[PDB]
């Protein structure tokens, strides 16, 4: 005994696969981890407005901030998990990453290149500082005392939380856009980045809800050209 939900989500080039919409995504990675039965439609962009919306009941839903806030009350224990974070800095952290990527990838000008990646990458470090460092519930099992780098799966702990429903996909679409279009690897040396990322790529929940590759750097393809 469930809900009846269906949710709308933005179709990619063929007018019906899984489209490049890192709010649509983070949605779709939502309901999967409630486990709720839901079906999920594509919407061709070539009522409401632009997707995601979702129906609830027979209720349409359009206000997608506040989609994200009810599934999250609606889908509750016994019954669902809360997916919630421990702590609110797996959200705080990477809140201005996507940003400065969206600066940078649209720059024009080859000579502010430099000073483009720069402000992207302190975003990068500043992310995998939080995920190297031990959150406050990180217990070694050998030693018994604080790990001397962490070791957890995801953000907040291990297992994917709302923070991770937002940020993942907007990695994703970094890692792709910024790869096709400015020759950009997130650097190896961030082994906190590269240990989340692994970890997530490694859940059917994400991989399974990214778009094709080809849909980001379409996105892109106009306004990532110098
Ligand atoms: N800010 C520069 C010149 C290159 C540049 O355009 N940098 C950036 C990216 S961090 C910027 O915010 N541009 C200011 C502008 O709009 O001209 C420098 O350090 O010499
Ligand atoms: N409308 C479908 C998109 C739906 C879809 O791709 N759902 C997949 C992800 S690839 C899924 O794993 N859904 C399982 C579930 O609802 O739990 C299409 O042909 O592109």
């Amino acid at each position: 005994v469930d809900p009846e939900i269906e949710l709308f989500v933005k179709a990619g080039s063929d007018g019906e696969s899984i489209g490049n919409c890192p709010f649509c995504q983070r949605l779709f990675m939502i309901l999967w981890l409630k486990g709720v039965k839901f079906n999920v439609t594509t919407v061709d962009m070539t009522p409401g407005t632009n997707p995601p919306f979702l129906v609830y009941n027979k209720e349409l839903k359009t206000d997608f901030i506040k989609i994200e806030e009810f599934l999250e009350q609606t889908l509750a224990p016994p019954r669902y998990p809360h997916l919630s974070p421990k702590y609110k800095e797996s959200f705080d952290v990477g809140c201005n990453l996507f940003a400065k990527f969206s600066a940078y990838i649209k720059n024009t000008q080859k000579e502010a290149n430099k000073n483009f990646e720069k402000s992207l990458l302190k975003e990068f470090k500043r992310l995998d500082d939080y995920l190297n460092t031990p959150l406050l519930d990180e217990i070694d099992p050998d030693s018994a005392e604080e790990p001397p780098v962490s070791r957890r799966l995801f953000l907040d702990g291990d297992q994917l939380t709302l923070a991770d429903c937002s940020l993942l996909p907007k990695l994703n679409i970094i890692k792709v856009a910024a790869k096709k279009y400015r020759d950009f690897d997130i650097p190896a040396e961030f082994s906190g980045v590269w240990r989340y990322l692994h970890n997530a790529y490694a859940r059917e929940e994400f991989t399974h809800t990214c778009p094709e590759d080809k849909e980001i750097e379409n996105t892109y393809a106009n306004v990532a050209k110098q």
